[PDB]
């Protein structure tokens, strides 16, 4: 009776376990896909999530959340099939993922209709089933705070003040937009500690990620994988190196791993180069491994991917 | 045989007859329909869609080119449905309506595999069905031709050199984007009169406009109705202008009205203070008879709504 899960009743914070925060079953192109489905392939989507899913759950993860959401091709039956084949606990989201203008639906809109939106997935349901949001997305990247990225954010402000679901971002780790996304957002008053600052771990630049944790905000070393971001042995120097300097309870971790993707810069012959390592299991095989024989401890551990997802979500 | 029609055998151009060129039977944002579906109701838009069409039909009109791409919600079972109901020809276009950036999907993708999603359209099908597109829409507006914009009309210029079907665009009237596409166009080797460079209309420079006529294409006098670009009676002057300067050959007249549309900006109580008028069937009650009552004759109607689409599509 508090996180709404995919498919299942909603659970306290407090049975929520071990937890990968951000990790998406399927993305796409909404326009794409709608005029032309023949690029896309449900039955290997299933199969992939599946058995993605089922993998992660053999190393102990017991919650998913995934914020995939407009703009990403959130489809929230897809999300119920693969939880009726895996049992795991999915976190669905609402919100909107846009780089530069709002699609023009939107046009001579206010920002409150769009924060009804959220509202509706959160209290309602989504896409006319009685599966609940959990949790806003919103984002912003190379082209910075643009006038509707801004709207975006001030309406995600709206939802949490009105439901108390917590935010997660994507921001470019390069161009202090993930900072400016934690000052609207506790400007409008949402709670410092209900934002989850994206894709930090992309940089190695500590004193800029640092400065978001400062401010209460969770910090998203969350992108485990994507060399062509930042290689993974640079990310756990980052990772090892924040949590020797105390800030292990502002830490979170993932891969967002996509399952299926259809971007062209996702095409399997750039993965090589790109993200070789690149799986939603990737921190069970390497990060979690290093950060133990660097004289990590268990208790840091439990803090990262219980204890942090658990304060989220109260 | 030789254009393909929503739900029809293809005809020969020949007999496409009174055309309105460019109107809308259904607007909308991909995504938007897609995560939010309660925003939208498909009996209303269905029956907004067949009554207008209808009444265009009873005032003489034949063929309804349908520019609904990629972008503004292009939905070929929808159509479909709209042509049983009225008996309409409906020609369906394939292309990509952006004006800053393409989907994600796109990154790094070629030229070449954009053209070839409109090379499938043109070819197999639309969405799947055996409904086929007659044209190519691309669009350009206050951003001007991005890198992205750019890729989609060199991708409707080898779709056209491979499949011969024409191009449609959308311009802003301003800001020269109109010269530009057809510039690009015939560079690529298009044959400029199998190109409509749309919405000059929107101006009243006629020296623009003519710039684009002596250049080989056909002007696109066709947001009839849509005030807040630019009033009717002023469209009326321009449009009469054009005809007296001996432009007629490539003078392409319609409404771009939507039966249903879901931007903010159309909101039932902006239409008195945006676009009174604005319906599908405005040319037969202001500007035919206005320039009827200035002095062009029947001929002249006969070229601008069934010889040039005619030719256009030949
Ligand atoms: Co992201
Ligand atoms: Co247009
Ligand atoms: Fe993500
Ligand atoms: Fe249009």
């Amino acid at each position: 009776m508090r996180i709404p899960l995919v498919g299942k009743d909603s659970i306290e914070s407090k049975d929520i376990g071990f937890t990968l925060i951000h990790e998406h079953l399927r993305v796409f192109s909404e326009a794409v896909r709608q005029q032309w489905p023949h690029l896309y392939n449900e039955d290997e989507e299933f199969r992939n999530a599946v058995n993605e899913v089922k993998r992660a759950m053999q190393f102990g993860v017991k919650t998913i959340v995934d914020p995939t959401v407009m703009g990403l091709g959130r489809d929230i039956r897809f999300m119920e099939k693969v939880v009726k084949a895996t049992g795991i606990n999915l976190v669905a989201g609402t919100g909107i993922y846009i780089y530069i203008d709002l699609p023009f639906y939107f046009l001579n809109r206010s920002i409150d209709e769009i924060a009804d939106l959220f509202i509706h997935d959160i209290k309602e349901g989504i896409q006319g089933t009685l599966n609940k949001a959990g949790f806003v997305k919103i984002a912003a990247d190379e082209p910075g705070i643009t006038k509707d990225v801004e709207k975006v954010i001030r309406a995600a402000a709206i939802a949490n003040k009105e439901t108390k679901v917590p935010i997660i971002t994507h921001s470019n780790a390069h161009n202090n937009t993930g900072l400016e996304q934690q000052r609207i957002l506790t400007e409008e008053g949402v709670d410092p500690g209900k934002i989850l600052i994206g894709h930090l771990g992309d940089t190695d630049n500590i004193d800029y990620i640092k400065k978001i944790a400062d401010k209460g905000s969770f910090i998203g070393l969350d992108r485990y994988g994507l060399d062509l971001f930042l290689p993974v042995d640079k990310r756990n120097e980052t990772t090892l190196r924040l949590i020797k300097d105390g800030y292990s309870d502002k830490i979170m971790i993932s891969h967002d791993y996509c399952c299926t993707i259809d971007i062209g810069t996702a095409k399997p012959e750039y993965k090589p180069k790109l993200a070789p390592r690149w799986s939603i299991t990737l921190i069970f095989e390497d990060t979690i491994p290093f950060l133990k024989r660097n004289g990590v401890n268990e208790e840091v551990i439990a803090t990262i991917f219980k204890e942090n997802p658990k304060k989220f979500f109260s």
